[PDB]
């Protein structure tokens, strides 16, 4: 099938799902390969191409580091790039429904991996199934990540930060201009991404720029609110400093910097990154977005405060298990291949290796707050305990604050619980609904008769299917057939969210509510304290 | 820096202010200079230049008489100008932050001064530390005073009337045309004025020419409804007159007399000024605004009555003491180098001196209101009435009065109470919180580490430059970070406002509740009785 | 001064009003003469004149019957028309004020006399004192009227009917044209109309070809509700015929009936229209308004009952005495020269002079509802029960009835009710306050020191041409600066209106409360019975 853009035609793949068909276009460049003096710079727009583009696999993932920490390993894997690594990285993909619609509404996935990783051709991303089952349309895109993305000298136009969140925009941008063309609604578009992707979905809703680019916005584990999300204009110049320093690229006229940095190898930045900040963490967010002037105008938190953002409608949830992800990348005791039974002395280091510069009083309050059970010794009770906190803290409570105060300036708000364990999780069970395990039924993977999913898993994936699809439709992610308890809107008074689940599905209110009092009042009073 | 404006192009400066840049574009011309025929008319475009014109340092001000009462004294002598006085006046500065923005928000600062006096490059409206620490554009502009700003002949194209306030709305034309080709937001402009820049500021409010030159106001001590601010219209043609035989002026075809006061010198007109209303007071407008049928349609009490104003936020406050500063230009026993201890006969004259043409009664009720008092004899009471009574009278009560009436029709007001002493003020203990000493504060000017203000300065002119920056940005003057207790909206049933303090900053309501019951009803009631 | 209006320019006069000027344009044409063809055709327009027209004397009135029952008596002859008569008519007037304004506020003027006569030229129409002492553009038009501007044969393109009210449209139409040329804000155009005028100002409120060309309305003792407003399609047609019967016209072919009755003489016409209704009432409108199809879409009470009218503010009054002015033009036992006290018997006989057609029950009820009193054998109590029947029964009810129906959909009435007698009067103290007699103090006449009105009535007028001017420019008919007790608005459950009066000027409710319910209810119910 041949389709042309304002810059030139490009030519795509039919691919058959479901006794059925979908129209691929996969690999479209949506911006000039960021190569040489384009390095560190926002995206430069493309010209026009006399032929016709053989838009046909997927492009190049973008410069990042790998996770090598367990080798083989599916779990760990399926969340690391399966195309060539190149800084010529800057390409989206677009799947149709089956005869070319006429105005269908388009989903957009922003992808997660904490700003340093991450890429758009990952199997659990594949948005066929979405637009051969709902029929819409979804585009997906790729965006620099870690340095390459996100260096900020604040203000130097050489690198000013938020070019990854830049390149997002540039290929929003894009689907306005020609989604009409491939049969898309650009009235009708809806920015879902996860962990990361979430709060770069939140950022678009701040982002003046962004503001008229989309329609309503889905938010799955992640919110710029977060701890880890947004990095401070001192930070940002600080790490780019140590970075220049890792590099023998310390100079005196800042633009020099640049020039050197611009001419370091790849993969020389990629393996000084880890190295930019004094105190790992597990959830490191080494090169993030900052308060750039550009894309942000302001701090998010003022921006968020005042209601300063796009009005609409917006779908937010988180997992069950967020935390435990990050346990086996550093926390004592902690392994994929033992039940990781651990004891209050491992405990206490596990919250020194994820609170690095916390006082002796922020380390004694959180062990009192998840530290109070039903005893008896069961074993598990720190291993649990150390999960949440992780969770709570990084991904739960922010994502309840920035419902609240979202909702506040009068939006329907839509929050979500989900606590399914997928049956094919190569991760133990222990470490239950992790982060990340969600992604495959949204997206609609279990739908697939052909894999060993469960019929439950086909019935709940599906379910999510419909609703998400409603939502981005209809702004209402109601699953009206089949459907008992209907979807309530989240309200800062009542606060209620939706389970979603294979067994039960039910109404809740106050998620996590004595835990988000202590993570958003108690506890930045104490960090408050010291220094 | 090279800007193109259009009518051609500007070349601007570079300034350094903590650590960072701003850009100054000093004394561009925005209309053609008032002199020899055009004295006294509206002010005329500019036609193109074909040049580069150097905006680097501040341009003449208007002519105007200088105050020598305390001559080498800083504290009457930092309002005085501070560039040549010249007919050929009208020009404007702009600041610009550090890297150009894209669509900065725009800050107009008027400046008051009685109409008869003030220029825009004095010292304390230094707008490069807003530019610097909030990232918006400053602009002030320089607009006609005295006579040569607001002589009237009513009707009369030859000599209108508020000549003054074109020149501010004509400054207020460039910016929509201009501004952005320096990145400020034509949509986002907020005036904000001082003493009779807030009567300019809440003229504007009024004026249908200006309806659409900007977007909401702060009023800094003053207010249209005050009693000092508005001429009537036989007031300003008997005054035109007096001014006339005054300067051997005086004719029969009324056009003659214009044509023999626009060739009279300059100084000749500026000296004949002060005595062309019978009684002096401290407080005396000799030429100010009329209703001129043009820029005012109506009698602005009408106007505001039956809310037929610009719709918008607007932000409003006094200070402390506003009357003190007037105590010093004509009342007994008043001196800055004593601390001015009166007895109830000064007391009495002082009131003679304030209210020329007033009943026994008038006199005798304002005294019998400011005197109930815990007596004690503490020596002072006199000395303290006389300035509340001023001040209440002239500033306070009408800027309440303005407040109420403006929220009656729907928008958000804020209204602030300045209470804090700059520890540098020249002027003695007792004269307070004077008016005018706010400006320094929102200015930004205690931000300088270089001056002697103290900490707890620094931190107080933070907060404000922070609410008002976050008033023009959003239309909500909240301080989100370090901030405890937010500013609450005025609203004419309950009335609270905010507190501006080094030590408390408290919500409180109704302020002035009994004196402005009384200055607002009983007085005039009493005004009615004696002709 | 010399204006240019689309279609050629015009020379008007310099008049002097109260030590100041205003501008007049007497007599510009706004349509071609409906003369020969053009009789009882939809008024053209003109194509454009070369030179200049000389606007400077007021044009002809249109073709009526003149009043001669009280030959020499001011009282009836200040109606009748004081220019030439003539089918070339369509003319309208302008006054300015005095420098011309910018964009000022329209009043334009619509005169009643029943729709069988009156001219825009009387003294008590000269708009010179509103453009002076309110600075408002005052335009009034002349319109065609009896057979010459309603004659209607249902449908046929040669008579449609409503030609009148086509144009009164046409002279709006000019305004919003041309207004702006002589400095008028054809956004801000109130019509204000009585008796006939009135009903004509109602009647626009319900023309969708009207519903732009004007922004509020104001309406003085009448509205097309009334008994006497709209005539039947089936009576226009009747009197249509009976016309042609008078003058043998009668025919065959409908369209050669009006190519006879367009070839007879002006005052053949005039003479035979008091004689095409079968019983004469003094309140005879022989030839009115009806449903064309094309200024009125439908019945009006439909429209007005569904709510399909220009939705907007109005204010709507009447006066003490409306009734009085017609009984002395057929109603045995009254004249101007006795004070005509009538029996019980007189008064009956009265009843069949007003009531032609109505069954022993409907005079039987309507007498008793009247003469319901404390009898004490006041002489008087028959006359004035006759007045106000007459008044309630065709002026007061329905204008209330009128108020009620329009602000149920949600705008703001206000309702007056005018009761002060000129002291200047021509006619008896008996006739109190008559039908017409508010239009000298709406039009500012007593303003004008050299006649002999009253202080007092010097006071109410000014306060009237205020409360007139506030309301076209404001939309809210206040009197702000000496006024004590504003005026509440109209709202169909509590039914407030204020009183217009020398002393008092009350606020009050429901007027005369059981009169309407017997006119708008039992009454109608009465008439339902006897067929």
């Amino acid at each position: 099938i041949i389709i042309a853009t304002k810059n030139g035609k490009v030519r795509g793949m039919n691919l058959t799902v479901f006794g059925g068909t979908v129209t691929a276009f996969l690999g479209i460049p949506y911006a000039q390969p960021p190569l040489g003096r384009l390095r560190f710079k926002k995206p430069q727009s493309l010209t026009k191409w006399s032929d016709i583009w053989n838009a046909t696999k997927y492009a190049n993932s973008c410069c990042q580091n790998i996770d090598q920490s367990f080798p083989g390993f599916h779990g760990s894997e399926m969340w690391n790039p399966n195309t060539d690594l190149s800084e010529d990285c800057l390409y989206l993909n677009v799947w149709i429904p089956a005869p070319k619609p006429k105005n269908a509404t388009v989903l957009i996935w922003i992808y997660g991996g904490g700003f340093q990783t991450g890429t758009s051709s990952l199997h659990v991303y594949d948005g066929k199934f979405l637009a051969r089952v709902e029929r819409v349309i979804v585009v997906s895109m790729n965006y620099r990540v870690g340095a390459l993305g996100f260096l900020a000298l604040p203000g130097n136009p050489e690198a000013p930060g938020n070019m990854g969140l830049f390149d997002q925009q540039l290929a929003l941008q894009w689907v306005q201009k020609n989604i009409a063309a491939f049969g898309g609604n650009p009235k009708s578009v809806t920015l879902f991404g996860e962990s990361a992707g979430a709060a770069s979905v939140s950022l678009h809703l701040l982002s003046p720029g962004s503001h008229s680019l989309f329609t309503r916005a889905i938010l799955q584990s992640g919110s710029f609110n977060a701890p880890w999300a947004v990095t401070s204009l001192y930070e940002a110049r600080n790490r780019t400093l140590n970075l220049a320093k890792l590099t023998g690229c310390s100079r005196e006229n800042e633009t020099e910097i640049i020039k050197c940095l611009r001419n370091k190898d790849p993969q020389e930045i990629l393996l000084n990154e880890a190295f930019v900040v004094p105190y790992g963490t597990p959830l490191s967010v080494n090169f993030g977005p900052t308060v750039d002037g550009d894309f942000l105008t302001d701090m998010p938190d003022i921006l968020l405060e005042l209601g300063q953002f796009k009005k609409t409608q917006i779908l937010v949830g988180v997992n069950k298990d967020e935390g435990t992800a990050f346990l086996v990348y550093g926390a004592p005791g902690f392994s994929k291949d033992n039940n990781s039974i651990i004891t209050r002395k491992e405990f206490q280091e596990g919250l020194k290796i994820f609170f690095p510069g916390v006082s002796e009083f922020g380390k004694e309050s959180i062990l009192f707050h998840y530290t109070d059970w039903v005893d008896d010794q069961r074993p598990e009770n720190y291993r649990e305990a150390l999960g949440d906190v992780v969770g709570d803290y990084n991904f739960i409570c922010p994502a309840l604050e920035f419902t609240k105060k979202f909702s506040e300036w009068g939006n329907n708000a839509f929050f979500y619980y989900f606590e399914h364990r997928s049956s094919k999780l190569p991760w133990p069970e222990w470490m239950g609904v992790m982060h990340g395990y969600e992604i495959e039924f949204v997206f609609g993977l279990p739908l697939e008769r052909r894999d060993n999913y469960t019929k439950a898993e086909e019935i709940l994936s599906r379910s999510i299917v419909k609703r998400w699809a409603n939502f981005a439709k209809y702004g209402n992610p109601n699953e009206t057939q089949n459907n008992s308890t209907s979807w309530p809107v989240f309200k800062s008074t009542e606060q209620k969210y939706l389970t979603l689940n294979t067994e039960s599905t039910r109404i809740m209110t106050k998620l996590r509510a004595q835990q988000c009092r202590f993570w958003t009042s108690f506890f930045p009073k104490v960090l408050e304290m010291t220094g």
